[PDB]
Order: structure tokens, then sequence, then C-alpha cells
């Protein structure tokens, strides 16, 4: 079956940087758009960033585009999210997802279990 596994979460302090990764198996990795979503306490699940199989990057808002960077390594079936200047508001569970057509919609076909990021001040 298809399997997406996130890692790299933990407890950081405000202003820190953090790199999350996502490893995929059971699909032909280079034919899928890959996306990061998050769910903060008291909020709905929301789009963070996406990188399509042709390499175009799409970001959620101005709150994200300046601080976060997304990339993929097709040779290793892995994608990464680099997060800089983290704030308490970024505390959330971060999910990796894959889909053959979608970009910003939360209705992607495949989902990982998520990794938890806590940011304290």
């Amino acid at each position: 079956q298809v399997q997406l596994v996130e890692s790299g979460g933990g407890l950081v302090q405000a202003g820190d940087s953090l790199r999350l990764s996502c490893a995929a198996s059971g699909l032909t990795f280079n034919r899928y758009n890959m996306g990061w979503f998050r769910q903060a306490p008291g909020r709905e699940r929301e789009f963070v960033a996406s990188i399509s199989w042709s390499g175009d990057r799409t970001y959620g808002t101005d709150s994200v585009k300046g601080r976060f960077a997304i990339s993929r390594d097709n040779a290793k079936n892995t994608m990464y999210l680099q997060m800089n200047s983290l704030k308490p508001e970024d505390t959330a569970v971060y999910y990796c997802a894959a889909d053959r057509f979608l970009t910003r919609s939360v209705k992607y076909d495949y989902w990982g279990q998520g990794t938890q990021v806590t940011v304290s001040s």
C-alpha cells in the first residue's frame, strides 16, 4: 500500500529554524504533487505549501511565503519543509500528502500520520 512518513518534529524555542522531511513508498514518486498541511489547536486543517511533479512551488499566504521553503529529492522519494523564524502560532501537527492533480485543496488522496511541532516563548 501507499505509505507517507513524516519526521523531524519536536520542541523548539521562538526564533528557531526547523527542517521537516517526508518519505514516500508504494507509489511512483515523480508523478505526484506533494504537499504540506497543518492543524493548529482550535483551527481547521489548512494548506501550507505544495511542490508539483513539474517543480512549481505554491505557498499558502504571505505569512508562509517569506519564512518557509519546500523542495523535493526524486532520487530518494523524499520531500522537505524548511521553517525559519518560528513563532508560537506555528505550534501544530504537520502532515505530508500526495495527489496526482491537486495543488491547494485539502482533498488530496494520500496522507501521512503527522509530526508534532511545539514552539514556546
